[PDB]
């Protein structure tokens, strides 16, 4: 674009910290490789998702 967007701008809340508390969950809660995948591409797509929300509120 001519000017510059806030789409290819960070967010001011730190992502990695949300990310990491599905990981703590998801290691507690469940078993086998399979379900790995499963907790970690539903946080993922979750983490993305709230970031396009914004919450400046």
């Amino acid at each position: 674009m001519r000017g510059r967007d806030d789409d290819d701008e960070e967010n001011p809340r730190d992502p990695r910290e949300q990310y990491r508390q599905c990981q703590e969950y998801c290691r507690r809660q469940g078993q086998g490789q399979r379900q790995q995948q499963q907790c970690q591409i539903r946080c993922e797509e979750r983490l993305e998702e709230d970031q396009r929300s914004q919450e400046e509120r």
